[PDB]
């Protein structure tokens, strides 16, 4: 029971192939009591999360909605019971308008589109920490999902820029969270075949972008000394759970790579 | 004559202590023919640039203004003469609303403020490249100003996040500029006593932020094996000129540190 | 029981303040069956390890001794029983002759001294992997101890160089270990008050080196958003155990920072 | 005349395809007065350097020879004239025994071989700085040649480890050189078709190593936004000259990448 007795909020579930779905499942398998947040399609999300090993309250959260964020801590407290606080928070949220990715030229993404993507994908990590820190216990843990942006790559375009911003935000959140005895880290995962990504490989963002992303994935498994299985989010979910546990108690403002070791190898 | 015969656009002059003022002066000393761009206070900027060693046309450019950007290449061509192209572009532009810096808590910066700062400080590097690449010669060079954001620090807050985004943007601009035979790099400078920074040390953004920034500067000179003089922008200007020259012809998508070597030393 | 059922070799115990002593203790608390290796003073080491929660066989290993390394796998198999293999290996070994550290000038360390330090501190990580991989199970884990060498610092001198080499060796060991389904990682720890380090703060390597190291420690706790306690090796031991567990199964060739978050913060 | 009036020592010439040969040629084209050092085959080296644009004294230097190093400053002073000092030093020296590279397994390199390679390839950067700093002018520059070792790669094996050590040594040399008003930097170059490398592509170190290195080169040009020509050392030589000039006066303990931008791009 890695997370026995811990109360953990998990955002970012939209389908059963969501990385956050697997994070939630493994966390419950390890004894965590969950509260879920979902964006927009709550009926869908409730139906999806019915399949989790245990029941978990579902709260609505649009990270671009200031009213949602202002009320979030109160709604969470209602859900877990007055006198109880969170031990863990999982940020598994990301989005970039199509103009900011794929075959649409990098220079052709309008700032309003870029700004929306950075809002949801980077700023909201700070938004969620602001909302939830006042209801977190000492020794608590905030975790976000990263895709290694240290080098540029085809197709990912402005989403890669958004991840660069997220990594910087994480280091500042660590400074704030430290006052509460709370850690803040990112997990940089290898590529995972979510619905959206499958759609992209299938050409949803242009044939050229599809081809490059497919090449990107193949080179990843090739580089990874222990391989990489894009169809399996479990090793990622387990890593997130390691950061939510008491077993990395001196790590904060940092990035843990769950990518098969691909980023440490050139060829 | 390091830049003999080169035509170079320099943005970012606002006072005589602007880093871009020193970049422009050294470039002219080295034989460059300049075109300047300025934001908002053009009468002031013209009066300031009258002091440069040579005359240089001044064009208006608000990087948040789409009309300015759409017309920029045409206005530059008018200024340098049909048939002539730029060999160099200097981006020396940065801004973050006060809510995103200083003693104002990190979590209290409203996204609209953050988004404005990222627009001017990061996105606009791509905006300027889009506008100017069609009028740049092969072997050309685009340079932007960076402040090392790889670690978080007091007071700089969201401006540090904006610089993280800028570094990512630079790597993508390099991909685009490469098609034109053009390089794109950043110069990461140590802290420089511009008007704004002097104002901040003087408490303009809060006493606590002032104190931290003053401590930040002192530790910098201490760490730098060859020292660091915050009152002297010349070593920075020379580094920018090195990148505009033909002498780093295989460097692109990169960051050159002009910081006295401070970033490579821990204590 | 984080390590229930796992068989783990732990090197590097010399006193009760050794980092490896705490790694061994926490591992036993979590259900691991240990085999220990020790260098030179085996009577001392046996007497020290008598205090561990459980009994554990002690084998002699001088990593500079080719005969010791050639026989190591056989002696380990004898200790754990034919048919059984290791699930984990901890490398907690480091040394640099005094000429390579402290107030002795950097340029005055003779290569023979440097070479000895690099042999014990970096090459031996590969030596131990070569010896033990043939007797490790798939899903196994090799962990070594690192001190972040990405920036230079006073006093540590050639030991910092040795750590840079170690980090590079780790990435190559990951390539080799991957063929066995085995991971290889380093834990970069903050400074810990071992006997040797206390001796150094006390002036054993010169007053100037003592003063700098004491300053180094103070700045560390200051920078760490969750603080850093140099007198407590437990948070480091727990991190090593996390890497020996099944909970970071997609991380290899990497560095996990157990340093209070100090390395991600500038001031 | 980028280097007009400067006196510069250049090591590492062995054939006309040596990177140091091109560094020397470009430096002379830019007005530098050179002193050369060579290892072992001095008749060959003299005959090769006869082809440089200007005459230059050739001194013998085996960096593993303490007598050579002890006498080096005296011999250089003799060559350039009492009262004159060096403004620049180029370290272009590297070697690793065959057991430490290619298809020979990583684990099978004997430490004595590794230690020799690290001595010549990393330690000697410090050796040369120790010897020459006492005869360098303020504003002087020391430059060494690097091959980016931040990620592991096939075939390069222990030479990659040696480069990791070199990068760490450079940061410490910067600390020492700073007391003399002297800078120390590395140039990380893309792969260059020297004699040795051609031999390796041709299978001199095994067919598998040959194939991997050939693949390595192809991916490099592919990744580089401005391309990479392995048959042309000139862009590398020019970058080294930029660091020897007065145009990067605030850069020390650093690495400048002359690699076509390949290291900043993933695919
Ligand atoms: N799939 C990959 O290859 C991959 C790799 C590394 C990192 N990541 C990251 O993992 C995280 C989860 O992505 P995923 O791959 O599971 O995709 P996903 O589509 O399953 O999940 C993304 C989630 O973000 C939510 N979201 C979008 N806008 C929102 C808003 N305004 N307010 C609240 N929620 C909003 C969506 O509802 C969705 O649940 C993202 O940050 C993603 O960038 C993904
Ligand atoms: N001063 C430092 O310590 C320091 C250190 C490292 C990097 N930098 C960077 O150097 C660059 C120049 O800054 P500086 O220190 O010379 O300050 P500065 O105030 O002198 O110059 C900043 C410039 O940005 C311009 N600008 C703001 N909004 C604009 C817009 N909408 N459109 C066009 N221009 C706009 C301003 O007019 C001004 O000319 C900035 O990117 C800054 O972040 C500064
Ligand atoms: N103490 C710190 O501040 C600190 C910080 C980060 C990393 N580390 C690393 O942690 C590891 C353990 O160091 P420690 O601080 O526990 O010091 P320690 O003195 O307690 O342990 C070092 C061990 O290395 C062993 N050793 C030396 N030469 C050997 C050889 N020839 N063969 C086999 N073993 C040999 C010694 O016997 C000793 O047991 C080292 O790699 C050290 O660099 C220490
Ligand atoms: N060729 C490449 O792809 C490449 C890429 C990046 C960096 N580099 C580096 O550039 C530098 C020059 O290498 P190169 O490619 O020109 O190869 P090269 O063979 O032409 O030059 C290597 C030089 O090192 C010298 N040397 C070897 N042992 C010595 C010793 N004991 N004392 C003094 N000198 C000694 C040799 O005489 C030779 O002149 C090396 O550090 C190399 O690692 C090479």
């Amino acid at each position: 029971g890695l997370l026995d007795g811990k109360r953990i909020l998990v955002s970012g579930i939209i389908t059963d192939s969501s990385i956050a779905f697997h994070i939630a499942r493994v966390a419950q398998e390890q004894g965590a009591q969950l509260v879920l947040t979902g964006f927009d399609r709550l009926r869908l999300i409730q139906r999806i999360t019915d399949r989790l090993p245990a029941k978990a309250p579902l709260l609505e959260l649009d990270v671009q909605n200031e009213e949602h964020l202002a009320s979030l801590a109160g709604r969470v407290t209602e859900a877990i019971g007055a006198g109880n606080k969170l031990d863990g928070v999982v940020h598994s949220i990301g989005f970039m308008p199509q103009t900011g990715m794929g075959i649409n030229p990098f220079f052709d993404a309008p700032y309003a589109d870029v700004s929306k993507g950075i809002h949801i994908s980077a700023y909201s990590y700070a938004s969620m920490a602001k909302a939830l820190l006042p209801i977190m216990n000492p020794g608590g843990s905030i975790v976000g999902m990263d895709f290694d942006p240290s080098r540029a790559m085809p197709a990912y375009n402005w989403m890669t820029v958004a991840k660069s911003a997220l990594e910087s935000v994480n280091r500042f959140v660590a400074r704030e969270a430290g006052k509460y005895g709370v850690r803040s880290n990112l997990v940089a995962a290898g590529p995972i075949r979510t619905l959206a990504m499958s759609a992209i490989v299938g050409g949803a963002l242009g044939e050229e972008a599809g081809a490059q992303i497919q090449l990107l994935e193949e080179g990843w498994d090739q580089r990874a000394p222990i391989g990489w299985n894009m169809k399996d989010a479990t090793p990622v979910a387990k890593t997130v759970c390691a950061l939510l546990s008491d077993w990395l108690p001196a790590t904060t403002g940092d990035i843990i790579y769950a990518d098969g070791g691909a980023h440490d190898q050139l060829l």
